[PDB]
């Protein structure tokens, strides 16, 4: 979940579909 995320890119929109795609916070 890009709420989760410690990265300034994924912290936008908080577009999570757009983090997972790249960051890793699946169950
Ligand atoms: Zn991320």
């Amino acid at each position: 979940e890009v709420r989760a995320c410690s990265l300034p890119h994924c912290r936008t929109m908080k577009n999570v579909l757009n983090h997972m795609t790249h960051c890793q916070a699946g169950k």
